[PDB]
C-alpha cells in the first residue's frame, strides 16, 4: 500500500524505518515515501544537544515513561557494535546540578549508575548544592539522521523535498496511510492549540578536554533555561534557553551572551574554547505527545492519518518507543483492511 | 645555596617547584638549576597514558598510599580554575574490567564515585565479568611538563641540557644539594639492582567520540599487559604492555598489533580511528620508590643527595606526595646547616 511519512526529523525517519522494518515482509506491496520541506542539516533534530534525558518531572501520559525506557534499551543494545559511533552513539557520564534538594527523577533506574553527588563532588561546582550523577548516552541528531537516511534509502524508501499544504493534497495523491511527523509545524496541517514552539539557541564549541555533560537547573526559571554543557562526538554544545511561544528562528545576540557567560562561569576553562557555530530551533512543545490514529474522508476515501508529534525537549530521548507505537497502530490499520 | 635537580620528567620538575615554592622566601640565596639530558617531549613522562590510578595491589611502604592521596587532592583543588586544562588536567570517568571477582582497591575512597559495575553495564563488555567504575583525573604529561616548565622558568630556575656523569661531577660544580630524579636511568649514577625498566608501547589515536577510560586487567598476564583505552585532552591513548627488563626503545610492530587488536576488540568503533603515533617508554620499576637522603663525601665536601625515583606505572599518580616529602628532607638539611 501507499504510505507517506511527512517529516524527516528523528520522528519521521525512525518511524518510517520502524514500520518498513516490520511490514515489508508481510505486505508484499509496501510503498513508503517521505515528504519533507527540510532535511538534515535543517531539521530541529539537527540542533538537538544530543543527550538522552527525559524531563525531571513525571510525564502526563504514563506511556511516555515506557517509550523512554524502550528507547534507552534499544540504544544501549547497540553499544558494542562497530557502528555505534557511525549511528551517532556513545555513552557519556555527567552531572545534573541544582540549587536545592529535589526528588529523584522517575528515570533514575533507566539510566546507568544513577546516584547523588557527594560533597567533594559538589565542591567542583560552587553555586550548586544538590545533584545527581549517572551515565547515559549521546545520540547526535545529525549523524543519526544521516544513518537512518542511508538505512531507509537502501530499503528502497523514497525521499522528496516537498512542502505539504494539507493532508487532502496527499490523500488525493493516492496515499493509503499518512504519518504526520511534522514537529512544531504540525499545526499548519491541522490546528492544535496545545502545540507551541519552545525556542532554544545553542553554541557549538570546540573544547575536547570536556568529557562529561553538566546540566544545571533553576526551578524558578524553567527547564532548560539554565546553562548546560554537553560533549558530543566532535564538539561541545553550550546551551541554556527554552522560550515558549517564541518563533524567532534567528540566533540572537542576547541569548548568545547569556548562554556563554553562564557556561563560562560553570566551566571556566571554556575561556579557551573556539566557537564553531550557533543555532536555534523549536522544541515542539505540547502537554503530551500527540500519537494517535484518525480517519479522514476525502469524498469517498477514508485515509488514515497517524500522528506523532509534540515531543518537546525529548524527541531523541523517546523516539523509538513512539516509532514502535506507530507501527502497532499501523498494524491495526492493516487488520482492518484485512492485510 | 646551590641546589641542582637532575631530571626534567614529572618528578624532577614537580620537586623543583615544590621546594622553590617553599624555600625561596626563607633562604635568601636559593639557586636552583635543573640538569637533564632530555626535556619534554623526550621524557618517559611525555609517554604516560595520563591517568591518575595507582596499582590494584597495596604498596610496600604505606606512605605511598598517602602520597597518592595527597596528589589527588592537590590535583582536584585545581579543578575549577580557568587553568586546569592548561596544566593538562580534566576529570574523566571510566571502567576497570576483570575476568573475575577481585577485592576493592585500597584507593576506592580516594577517587570519586567508586562503585562496582552492574550487569547492564557489564553487558557492554562481554568478555568481562566483574568491574568497577569511578571518576578520576587526567593529567597529560606533555602539557603538565610544559606548564611546570613555565612556572619554574618564571620563578628564575635555570635549565640545562646536560648528561650528568656522576654525582661527583656535580658536587665539584659547587652543588650544595643534589636531587636525583633520573627515573629508570638512576642506576647509571649509582647502581640499584632493584631498579628495572618496565617497557611499554602505546598508540595514540584520534577518536573523539570516546569519553571514558576503560582499563582491562588480566591477572595471569600482569598489570598493564592487557588492553586499555584512555582519552586524553586531544587524543586517545591505546595501550597494553609492561615488560620488565626490556630496554628496547624502538616501537615494535608486534606490540603494536597486539595492542591494536585487543583494543579494537574491546571497542570496535576504533575501526574508524586515525592512528596519530606510537611511542614506547620505560616505567622506572622498583619495589618501592627510593626517596631518601644520603650524604656524600668528595674529599672535604659532604654534599647531600636526595633521591626520588622508582615510580613505575604511577609517577603521575603520586608525584606530588613525593615532591612534598623531598621538600621535607630538604628542610632538615637546612636545619642541620642552620638555615
Ligand atoms: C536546542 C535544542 C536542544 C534539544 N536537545 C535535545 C536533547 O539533547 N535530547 C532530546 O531528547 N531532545 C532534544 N531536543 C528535542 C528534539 O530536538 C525534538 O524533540 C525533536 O528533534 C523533534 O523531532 P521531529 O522530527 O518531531 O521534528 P523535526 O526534526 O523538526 O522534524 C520535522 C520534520 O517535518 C518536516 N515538515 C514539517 N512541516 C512540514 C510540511 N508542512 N510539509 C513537509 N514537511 C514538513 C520538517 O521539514 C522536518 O523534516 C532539543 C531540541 C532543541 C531545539
Ligand atoms: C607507556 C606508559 C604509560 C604510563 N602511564 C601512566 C599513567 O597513566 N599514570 C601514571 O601515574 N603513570 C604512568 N606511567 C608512569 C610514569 O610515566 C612514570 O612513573 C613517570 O613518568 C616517571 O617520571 P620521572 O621524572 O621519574 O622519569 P622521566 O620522566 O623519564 O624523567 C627522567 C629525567 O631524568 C633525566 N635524566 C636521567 N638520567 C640523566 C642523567 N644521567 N643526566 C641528566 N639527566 C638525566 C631524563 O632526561 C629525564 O629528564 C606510565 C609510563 C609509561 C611508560
Amino acid at each position: 500500500m501507499r504510505v507517506v511519512v511527512i517529516g524527516a526529523g528523528v520522528i519521521g525517519l525512525s518511524t518510517a524505518l520502524c514500520i518498513h522494518e516490520r511490514y515489508h515482509s508481510v505486505l508484499q506491496p509496501l510503498d513508503v515515501k517521505v515528504y519533507a520541506d527540510r532535511f538534515t542539516p535543517f531539521t530541529t533534530t539537527d540542533v538537538a544537544a544530543g543527550l538522552w534525558q527525559p524531563y525531571t518531572s513525571e510525564p502526563s501520559n504514563p506511556q511516555e515513561a515506557n517509550w523512554n525506557q524502550q528507547t534507552f534499551n534499544y540504544l544501549l543494545s547497540h553499544i558494542g557494535s562497530p557502528n555505534a559511533a557511525n549511528m551517532g552513539l556513545t555513552p557519556v557520564s555527567g552531572y545534573n546540578l541544582f540549587r536545592e534538594a529535589v526528588p529523584d527523577p522517575y528515570w533514575k533506574d533507566m539510566v546507568l549508575g544513577f546516584r547523588k553527588l557527594t560533597p567533594r563532588e559538589l565542591d567542583m561546582f560552587p553555586d550548586y548544592r544538590y545533584g545527581w550523577f549517572n551515565t547515559s548516552l549521546i545520540l547526535e541528531g545529525r549523524k543519526y539522521l544521516q544513518w537512518l537516511t542511508e538505512r531507509l534509502t537502501e530499503r528502497g524508501v523514497k525521499f522528496f523535498l516537498r512542502k505539504v499544504e494539507s493532508f487532502e493534497e496527499v490523500a488525493r495523491g493516492g496515499a493509503d496511510v499518512i504519518i504526520n511527523c511534522t514537529g512544531v509545524w504540525a499545526g499548519v496541517l491541522q490546528p492544535d492549540p496545545l502545540l507551541q514552539p519552545g525556542r532554544g539557541q545553542i553554541i557549538k564549541v570546540d573544547a575536547p578536554w570536556l568529557k562529561n555533560f553538566i546540566i544545571t537547573h533553576d526551578l524558578e526559571r524553567g527547564i532548560y533555561n539554565s546553562p548546560y554543557i554537553i560533549p558530543g562526538l566532535q564538539a561541545v554544545t553550550l546551551g541554556g534557553t527554552f522560550q515558549v511561544g517564541n518563533w524567532n528562528e534567528i540566533n540572537n545576540i542576547q541569548d548568545h551572551n547569556t548562554i556563554w557567560e553562564g557556561c563560562c562561569r560553570l566551566e571556566p576553562t571554556l575561556k579557551d574554547a573556539k566557537i564553531v557555530g550557533e543555532y536555534t530551533g523549536f522544541r515542539p512543545v505540547r502537554p503530551q505527545v500527540r500519537l494517535e490514529r484518525e480517519q479522514l474522508r476525502f469524498g469517498s476515501s477514508n485515509t488514515e492519518v497517524i500522528h506523532n508529534y509534540g515531543h518537546g525537549g525529548y524527541g531523541l530521548t523517546i523516539h523509538w518507543g513512539c516509532a514502535l507505537e506507530v507501527a502497532k497502530l499501523f498494524g491495526k490499520v492493516l487488520e482492518e483492511r484485512n492485510l
